[PDB]
């Protein structure tokens, strides 16, 4: 349990989207993750998996040049919640202030899963804790200018050995990308990412293994 509480682009720092205090200057999507909780695998076929429960587009955006870095800080992250950290992006039409999360066509732009070991092993989520509860996302240098939605996610696997036990923590952020990129992605809705029986979703931390198959589509 946790949420993205701060968003940095050089510098400019923005507050994250606290579900108990919707804030007009935050570029984080305004969701009903009031427990700072997760979306369960049975909901991976519903719009909740895009930007979290009942998420609504915010009226602010972070501005960032293609090729530069966004640094995201979580308010906290528990050591128990081992799992991958994944980043996706979708173009957004219009000013992105009325966009439906379920209609966004995302591509994956970065991922990290198991780093080393097993039972339970050391994971991207553990690195995120060691970094200071923070993660960096590089916006692809050839991404064309425009309005986009960044979807940053941890999938916690501490109960994922049981059916419906994985816990997905998506957090969406409105971006305006600037610069000299030329390419636009051809993505798919977030309901296409994951299934309850994917090997990286139904995954037992508490045994020996030497790899982890990261779920979702290929990095763009
Ligand atoms: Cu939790």
């Amino acid at each position: 349990h946790g949420y993205v509480s701060s968003i940095q682009a050089n510098g400019q720092t923005y507050p994250g989207a606290d579900p108990h205090n919707p804030n007009p200057e935050s570029p984080g999507w305004q969701a009903e993750n009031t427990d700072l909780g997760f979306v369960e695998p049975s909901a991976f076929s519903t719009p909740a998996i895009a930007c979290h429960k009942n998420a609504r587009a915010p009226p602010a955006h972070a501005t960032v040049q293609a090729g530069s870095t966004i640094k995201l800080t979580w308010n906290t992250w528990p050591e128990s919640h081992h799992g991958p950290v994944l980043d996706y992006i979708a173009p957004c039409n219009g000013d992105c202030s009325s966009a439906s999360a379920g209609s966004l066509n995302f591509v994956k732009i970065a991922e990290k899963g198991l780093i080393s070991g097993s039972n339970p092993g050391f994971w991207a989520a553990d690195e995120l804790i060691q970094n200071g509860n923070s993660w960096e996302v590089t916006i692809p240098a050839n991404l064309a200018p425009g309005k986009y939605v960044l979807r940053h996610e941890i999938i916690a696997l501490h109960s994922a050995g049981n059916p419906n036990g994985a816990q997905a923590y998506p957090q969406c952020i409105n971006l305006e990308v600037t610069g000299g990129g030329s390419a636009t992605p051809s993505g798919q809705p977030a309901t296409s990412f994951y299934s309850p029986n994917d090997p990286g979703i139904l995954f037992n931390l508490y045994q020996s293994f030497d790899s982890y198959p990261i779920p979702g589509p290929a990095v763009w």
